[PDB]
């Protein structure tokens, strides 16, 4: 009857990174009862006013337009809110231009951390000491953090060092200052050290269908060549999936049966030292999706009750949140209306005013799905 | 011992498209034994010659420079293949400038077809007729290809039809020819039209863990207020996940229990005509993961048997092809190997140039998961 509410044609889509300088077009394509006005939001402030234009544009980008991204769409019917688009762009600063030092103790492993630069995404590291790069070893590792582990350090050890860094996305490379590290000599004890871990494996989470994820456990000992570095699950050895010298454990794929306790175990050959033993939980978290959405439209007459179901699954549990016009309830602070626990919303007493576009946003860590329907409130 | 095979650093992501004009960077990051040569594969055709870059730049993207890129890592040790990123550009070009024409009877569907234009993505179509703008209803639907039905077509349904088409990735908009519909009538027997299904919902297959598909199925009858469209799974009709007056069917997060036969099934109130049935079948595709990867080296006595196993599951089965130093042996032409039905390969005869880098890329639909090795002949 030429009363539609509006609704979106198009579903945004993953996360996209762009570079600086590029242009940029966001659409707002909704389908509904003519004329519609659209607006953006980005980080929960508006960019725009209403206005018939269903573009923006940014001819070049910025750091500074990094954001989440929205569209509101707008009739005589009501307001419907698009549902956010992670926009990332591409950028890489210099690092702090201040060299560091650093001494560690003879035998004992020493971390060198990548010096603090601003970079969309973390560049990946090249690290040299004055000039002569770094390739892992044995007793050399690059953490995921670009982090610099030479195990069981020795007196040729010192010296400057540095990085080279290069993002992955734009291309560009940064120079790091120095490191100027030191080998303190201890006292000769230092033969046969025990298996000790010095980066950790920790908790972890990732969505479900994911292409892989990986965990890291590095562990420092002397004699390192007889170091090695496994990996349980239930008490069980694993096979696949290691990379690294054993120190890096690549999940691929991973469901609901892959979640629980992977333990890394770092040991010693030819010794009687007891292992060094790690914990690392794997979670699989699922998208929300609704299991109950209300009808694309609702009659209600004038002060009766009404309820307005928005039940929804995933784990963890999807976290909901609703909106009247493009408004959240939060935020229109009215008692009229009254948030549910099982999922939905209940309006005991209605008005002229009620009528409009609801809209049920349910969220969690694995991203939003939203519902929405019409309430028409009857003479 | 600086004799270290390259391997990636950067796990190669998602397709991204980007627009028209923009910069776009490449990167070849990986990590071995100095120094390292790069090259740039697209489509199966090389792009550069091996050189100390590691990036490769497009100033200005055009059309032509969409499609799958590949990058090429070597030195001493061998050659090592990077796995595909699919590079789409956005365009849009123009409707052939042609009007067309077409007849249909009265009382029966008339589809109106997106006339044919190039573009990617596929535009969102808004169709008018004569300057109004057409909005879907009880008895007009716009099909996920964009053609334009209208059920139990009448008299005044003769006119000019045309659409305005716009991009969503670069916002563009084109505004099609005219399609001059006209209405014949046929005699008066079209008072009740049994439900006849005209857009059927076709075998449809998605990816694990994605976030949702829909499902499209079309009907129609006379008169078209009484026709209903349901949806069925093993004989129950369902309740959510429907959309655009029950026509579109929306499974979101889709897992190997929601896999199997869909029934759309359309009906006609207050009538004894038997319901129009259409079968669809959802299919989950699961990406390939190794289950038994060949450790990083190995170890091959000249003219000794050696096996180098790569297993890897997935629906469907995924299919395996290997490289030596980046090169398929289906082009290498080399009797000595002989690839393995149950996973690996099979090297009887050994040889001082069967010392390299072998790589086995397991790939179905679902995308492709890459494995690699150093075999190394002793003297
Ligand atoms: C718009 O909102 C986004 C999201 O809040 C802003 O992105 C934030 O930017 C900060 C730094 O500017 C980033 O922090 C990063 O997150 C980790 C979380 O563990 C933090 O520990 C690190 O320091 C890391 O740098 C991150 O991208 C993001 N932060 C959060 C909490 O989301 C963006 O800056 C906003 N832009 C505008 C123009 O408002
Ligand atoms: C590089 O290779 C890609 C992949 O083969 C090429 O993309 C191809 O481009 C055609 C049209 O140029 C497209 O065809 C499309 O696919 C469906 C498949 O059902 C087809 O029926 C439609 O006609 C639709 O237009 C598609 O993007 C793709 N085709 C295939 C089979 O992959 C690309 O053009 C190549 N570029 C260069 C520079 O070599
Ligand atoms: C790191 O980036 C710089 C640019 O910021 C590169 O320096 C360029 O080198 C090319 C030839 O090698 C010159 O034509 C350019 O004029 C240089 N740019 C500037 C701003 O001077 C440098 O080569 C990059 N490093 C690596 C290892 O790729
Ligand atoms: C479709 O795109 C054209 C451009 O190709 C738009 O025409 C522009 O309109 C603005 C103001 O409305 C003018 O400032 C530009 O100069 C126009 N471009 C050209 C090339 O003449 C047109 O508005 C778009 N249509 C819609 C509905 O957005
Ligand atoms: C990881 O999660 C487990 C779950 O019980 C918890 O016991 C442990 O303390 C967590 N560790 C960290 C470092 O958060
Ligand atoms: C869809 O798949 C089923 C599976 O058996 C098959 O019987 C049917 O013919 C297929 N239909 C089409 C249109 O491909
Ligand atoms: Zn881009
Ligand atoms: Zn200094
Ligand atoms: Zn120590
Ligand atoms: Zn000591
Ligand atoms: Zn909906
Ligand atoms: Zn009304
Ligand atoms: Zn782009
Ligand atoms: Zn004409
Ligand atoms: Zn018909
Ligand atoms: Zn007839
Ligand atoms: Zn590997
Ligand atoms: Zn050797």
């Amino acid at each position: 009857q030429d009363d539609v509410a509006p609704y979106f044609k198009t579903e945004p889509g993953l996360p996209q990174i762009h570079l600086e300088g590029n242009r940029l077009v966001l659409t707002c394509l909704a389908e509904g009862s003519w004329p519609l006005e659209f607006k953006w939001i980005r980080n929960d402030s508006e960019l725009t006013t209403y206005s018939s234009e269903y573009k923006y544009i940014i001819p070049s980008l910025q750091k500074l337009d990094a954001g989440f991204y929205r569209c509101v769409v707008r009739n005589r019917m009501g307001a419907l809110l698009q549902r956010k688009s992670e926009i990332q762009v591409a950028y890489m600063g210099n690092f702090m231009d201040t060299d560091q030092r650093k001494t560690v103790s003879q035998g004992h492993a020493a971390l060198l951390n990548l010096l603090p630069i601003v970079s969309c995404p973390q560049p990946q590291v090249t690290w040299f000491r004055e000039g002569h790069k770094i390739i892992p070893s044995s007793r050399i590792a690059i953490t995921l953090e670009n982090q610099l582990v030479i195990l069981a350090t020795t007196a040729s050890d010192a010296g400057a060092y540095y990085v080279q860094a290069v993002n992955e996305k734009n291309g560009e490379n940064k120079t790091s200052p120095f490191i100027h590290l030191s080998v303190a000599r201890d006292t000769g004890t230092h033969e046969a050290m025990a298996p000790i871990i010095v980066v950790a494996p920790g908790n972890r989470s990732v969505v479900a269908g994911s292409s892989e994820t990986t965990l890291e456990c590095i562990a420092n000992a002397r004699p390192v060549e007889e170091l090695s570095v496994h990996w349980k699950r239930n008490g069980v050895r694993l096979t696949s999936g290691l990379h690294s010298y054993g120190r890096r454990l690549t999940i691929t794929n991973p469901t609901s049966a892959d979640t629980g306790m992977y333990v890394c175990e770092a040991t010693l050959r030819g010794s009687t030292f007891e292992p060094a033993r790690a914990r690392a939980f794997l979670s699989i978290i699922e998208p929300p999706y609704f299991t109950a959405e209300p009808e694309s439209r609702i009659l209600g007459e004038v002060e009766e009750t009404m309820d307005i179901p928005c039940r929804a699954m995933g784990v963890p549990l999807p976290t909901l949140q609703w909106y009247k016009d493009a408004v959240p309830l939060s935020k229109l602070q009215n008692p009229r209306y009254k948030v549910l626990p099982s999922g939905g919303l209940h309006i005991q007493k209605l008005s002229p005013e009620d009528s409009g576009i609801f809209q049920c946003f349910a969220s969690n860590e694995g991203g939003e799905v939203q519902t929405h329907t019409y309430l028409d409130v009857t003479n």
